[PDB]
């Protein structure tokens, strides 16, 4: 609970307690970190504050930040610079694609749906990194989350797989840009996580079952496993690691 | 000289005599293929028509196809359908980014420049494939060109690197979609071509074949991928780069 | 039909009519090539000579080449030098592991089984390249065959997976060595071929592979024709998957 | 100073205080771990004991272990089983090739030199893992060290590159075998580390200089960076990670 002691991190993408960003936040907090949360819609503002409130210790800052909005993005990190000064990292857990592009054949993806997915799920890392480097005076780490479907074809993942590929290339080109400023850039490729309680029948349940059966560790991924790998990457223990994609997926990525 | 006898391919991205697309076109023609060329805008049109005219055999069809224009794209392949009936594949050699973005830190890339590059250099493969499948009546191959900078970081390649990564992933998801319709989808990753001289001299010194790449080397690999010889090959990225990609 | 006109290739690893090496040989022959076949031991000799006899051109030379034997290896390519003068490449389709190593946990592999597999399946490419370069007077291509199990874990492939990983890395270090001498070195990663638990594997490929079918010997052969031809003169250190697209799947 | 508290690890490959294995051992000890050291030749015996005595509090078990010798290897781990019982991980830092094989063209590598390199640098992981799973009653991690030359061609690395490729494939096939017993198997790909004091001219100094100039973090790798990533992989924070190859190389691996 001291690995991140004295360090401050911005967490993006919390929507509710089931958010992977929230799982990450919990792990960082338990390793001694102070957290700053952003919320996309002032819809989500209520959830983030009450979630942030369940964290004993000093009151976490909670700010608006639409990464699709250049002005709102700059204004957000401007505020962090004013009120907090230096941060030591950003957790970028932002992704979106139109639900109907995750359906049939990728070849029928609309231009708008493609560019929307790229804008929110891929360019947002670069947009955020450009602002974050203004407050990361002591260096640190920028973390993003990806999935195997950005490297290899996963059924129905379609336009999101292409967006995650763009994200993983961005991680590399950002690592090359920002390393000379003392900033590392890394990704965690998380395996599917059981978040719903219903078991038995269902497409996602079939996916999870196949992972339990075939993955090397014979189990699916938890938010806590992802969070604890995030703690490593944000810590000084990872100071030699940048441009890396660490698979936290029970070994599934190694299978042919 | 007859590997592609009787087959017709659409070649996209010819700009001038030094274009990789023009090297591909010349190789396909020498393999017995008929060709359809696309252009966008006045200056490309003139060069494409003049280059197409230099090819022996029948006059090559030359058609407007601005890949950012969904209606013009659909209209292009409708025209092809009515005039030739069937094509056996498409060579997609379309790439663009703002020159401003191929310079700084990639972190300084504008949203508009990023989306522009994705739209023209990566989504266009999918938009073209969606139309091409309608006219590929006996299946065939869709080919795109990429570069090592889509896999690993190449100095100053910046936003084009990210766009080529999207393009490469698109190749895989398209291959998975279209194979069931008898359509293969592949990429060639071309090395730098002497048409920057420090970059070329480093390749000459370090590449396994001790030389840079030629338009003709890329073209002849394209002839393979469009031929029946490659009927088992899809979702692949063949590096035509004198072996440079293997170096650490 | 003329792609390989006037060129001569050594084909190693023909065991019977179903061999990938025999698919390669038939494709090279249809592209106008002359062929030299190798064998090791009595049973392979008979099959190889029998198969070679069915190729209608002139009599195909058939020579002993046990790749675990340094002197027999050197002797083979010395013979080739004296009989034909120059060859334009070698198709290396040699692989072996102990049956019982291809079953349980890979962790239980014996030292001897591990080294045997490495010796025959991986080092043999380097041993053959070292000899072949002496006879490849105008350069050309050295081809080897591999499998997805050398890159990612395939059930029961175990020690052969590790040997194919070694083979694939050898391809890259050989390409880096020999390119300056005008010799390219490449691999084809072939998917499973329909010639038990083996047709559930073949049925899964038919259902999930992008091309919705398994691989054929002739598909592999025709990609070999490309790599041996001057069409591929800019291609080295590559691993071309001829596997109906299966390798792209997550 | 507590991530590895209560855990015991076997460290293999210590020869002197400059050994990467020793760098790892110091990081594990400082994270609260207890350590067992092996020595290959009885030459290195005195080195390991004196080095082990540097670490105070505990009194490290120091055992003979030639990984090329089946009997000595099995004897070594049965001793651990008798005296200590349960261990929680093994750090495998063992590699060798004939110095004349790291010279000319790889195509002139001798058969014996090839098999020697494979036996010591690749098969030894499997041989060790087979004994280790007998004492890893509560699961844990087996770590090995590799280098970029096992994935891509590095000048003069030759037969060691091919051995590291076999090693990295072994990591994957072992991860797939052992995960069901709760054992993870991972590699760290370390960048070149300055161990010599001489600066200026020299082939290794040119390699180090080019890394400082071109690597994203603009510096070469330290033994401490490698050791701190090892601490992560042996810890419970990495319990979702297996079959992975983490590059600790200042980002150099991402470069084209």
């Amino acid at each position: 609970m001291e690995l991140l002691q004295g360090k401050t991190f911005v967490v993006m993408g919390v929507a509710n307690q089931r958010s992977i960003a929230w799982g990450i936040a919990r792990s960082l907090h338990n390793a001694g970190a102070k957290l700053i949360f952003t919320y996309a819609g002032e819809r989500l503002e209520r959830n983030v504050r009450e979630l942030a409130d369940t964290l004993e210790g000093q009151e976490s800052l909670v700010l608006p930040c639409d990464v699709t909005n250049d002005e709102e993005l700059t204004a957000c990190f401007e505020t962090i610079k004013q009120e907090v000064g230096t941060i030591h990292g950003v957790a970028h857990c932002i992704a979106f694609a139109n639900r109907d592009d995750l359906k049939g054949e990728f070849v029928d993806t609309s231009r708008d749906g493609f560019l929307l997915a790229q804008n929110i799920s891929a360019f947002s890392l670069t947009a955020v990194a450009r602002e974050a480097k203004k407050v990361m005076t002591e260096g640190g780490n920028i973390l993003t989350l990806t999935y195997l479907g950005g490297e290899r074809v996963v059924k129905n993942y379609n336009v999101m797989g292409v967006a995650k590929a763009s994200l993983e290339a961005s991680v590399k080109y950002l690592a090359n840009d920002l390393g000379q400023h003392g900033i590392r850039v890394n990704a965690i490729s998380a395996g599917p996580i059981r978040t719903l309680s219903a078991k038995g029948v269902g497409d996602f349940n079939s996916i999870l079952r196949e992972i339990e059966e075939r993955a090397p560790l014979r189990r699916t991924t938890t938010q806590e496993e992802v969070g604890d790998t995030a703690v490593f990457l944000f810590s000084d223990l990872a100071r030699g690691v940048t441009g890396e994609n660490i698979h936290v997926d029970s070994g599934y990525h190694i299978l042919g």
